[PDB]
RNA sequence: UCGAAGUAUUCCGCGUACGUU
RNA sequence: CGUACGCGGAAUACUUCGAUU
């Protein structure tokens, strides 16, 4: 399109306010769990091992889709939320925002405070996945 | 006054090249091996499916910034050697020369084939950074 | 947790300039 | 690859504010 980057931007943010079921095509499987700031406030009365989950995004240039999914420590919490985007997922979303110009791309994940960014070029997205839900699999069994 | 380094960072950025001086408390165990501009174009011929010299990480404690290029061709005599380059302990050494009264965020990076890993994190949980940065390190160097 | 601002950094994508030519 | 900046991003650390009452 003509301006092409602001519009699209947009509705990768908004994309994750719109449940499963709304926006555009995401990269993510599974919708957003977000807290509202009252479940995480009366949830910090302990406090801020050992928080509700951990906050995940995909950027494909200037279009980034933002999560946040609930995870406990448990070996089912963990197969649940490694549900949240495959190899797959992310191929067909990007196809939809890379062209000839190569971007940037970018997985980044929070949690227990340490961040893990598998940052690259469009051409390199490939093994972006692979490092990201490998990347993302230790963080979240990070033995303390 | 609670500004300690003026400048420090500089001088973590020079340790890469003639150093570690004078003093600097490096977190790499190894020199660093950054080739030419020439042998950029010598080695890679013209990368053909990659292969590339070896990787560049760096160190970050703060401002204060330590960065290194090492060889690396996938033997596994290879990548004992570099991941030799910086451990748990030589790191935690060097970020106890840079602190303050406050939280600072290190960073911990690392590019290889195009791709690069980042470990970011305060200093209260540096501990997780190493941890989380030398599989990430081995993880990378082998794919 | 959401949104915004400043400060101090890092990293990616792209590009400019230079580098015993 | 080295240096320096330019654009657009993402991430971190500190700080400030707003978030049906």
């Amino acid at each position: 399109r003509a301006i092409q980057g602001n519009d699209t931007r947009e509705q990768a943010n908004g994309e994750r306010w719109d449940g499963g079921s709304g926006g555009i095509t995401s990269p993510f499987k599974l919708p957003d769990e977000s807290p509202s700031w009252t479940e995480w406030r009366l949830y910090n009365d302990e406090t801020n091992d050992n928080p509700l989950g951990f906050k995940e995004s995909w950027g494909f240039g200037k279009v980034v889709f933002k999560r946040y999914l609930r995870y406990d420590r448990t070996e089912a919490s963990l197969h649940r939320v490694l549900g949240s985007w495959t190899g797959d997922s992310v191929n067909y979303a990007a196809s939809r925002f890379l062209g000839a110009n190569q971007v940037g791309c970018s997985y980044s994940i929070r949690f227990r405070g340490v961040s893990v960014t598998i940052s690259g070029g469009s051409r390199t997205l490939q093994h972006l996945c692979e490092m990201a839900i490998r990347s993302k699999q230790e963080l979240l069994q990070l033995t303390p």
